[PDB]
């Protein structure tokens, strides 16, 4: 498949990623808490149902929430604010809360299922979104960090294997402050590090110019 890109709702942004978030990747946004990751996740599950001449693939979207971030009433605003249909849109979107790691692991191979149910129809999934990828691990494997590299590299693999499989646009985020951080070393097909910059303007760099925008109605902007 050829690679589609995924329009973030900011022309800034979209700029910085070469058009948007490409399919047949994984697409790592890490900073501290606060910085709009979740923001940045929640426009990107409106914005790929958009048809391509907007900046969307037309796409369905997999959501694994693993802190009870995914909030309904913020997809519809986006929705309303961005000329789509919010119940249409909140219907595209398949969500599952992770228990623990070793759920969210299961939950990357249940979510094969439906991708290849929906493969062949008009709303394909383009867009699977984990949101924090990484909460559980660190929890989980303090004190212990070589397993916890050992299940995060199979979790990623996973993740992987599906984006470039199935020409899925994967979005992980990653809160990463304080003397934190191995980030999600090289795994990541792209990096994009987030921060809250003066007046809430919120600013994004690759890693391996930079762009700014805002949190606002339509998501993010300009
Ligand atoms: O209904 C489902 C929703 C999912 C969301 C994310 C990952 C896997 C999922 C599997 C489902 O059956």
């Amino acid at each position: 498949a050829t690679i589609g890109r995924i329009s973030t709702g900011s022309k800034s942004l979209d700029k910085l990623l070469g058009g948007g978030i490409e399919t047949q990747a994984i697409t790592e946004v890490f900073g501290e808490f606060g910085s709009g990751k979740t923001q940045l996740a929640h426009t990107l599950a409106v914005m790929v149902q958009l048809p391509p001449e907007e900046g969307g693939l037309n796409g369905s979207v997999m959501w694994i929430d693993t802190e009870n971030t995914f909030r309904p009433e913020r997809i519809r605003e986006i929705a309303q604010n961005r000329g789509l249909d919010p119940d249409e849109v909140l219907k595209h979107i398949a969500y599952a809360r992770a228990f623990n790691s070793n759920h969210q692991m299961l939950l990357v191979q249940q979510a094969e299922d439906m991708i290849k149910e929906l493969l062949n129809t008009d709303r394909p999934v383009k867009l699977l979104i984990v949101d924090s990828l990484t909460s559980h691990f660190r929890s989980e494997y303090i004190g212990a960090l070589a397993e916890r590299q050992q299940k995060l590299a199979k979790h990623l693999a996973d993740l992987h294997r599906l984006a470039n499989l199935y020409d899925i646009a994967v979005f992980v985020t990653n809160q990463v402050q304080a003397n934190g951080g191995h980030i999600l070393a090289h795994s990541a097909t792209l990096r994009v590090y987030l921060r809250k910059g003066k007046g809430g303007k919120r600013i994004a760099r690759l890693i391996d110019g930079e762009a700014v925008f805002s949190i606002t109605e339509k998501g993010i902007e300009d």
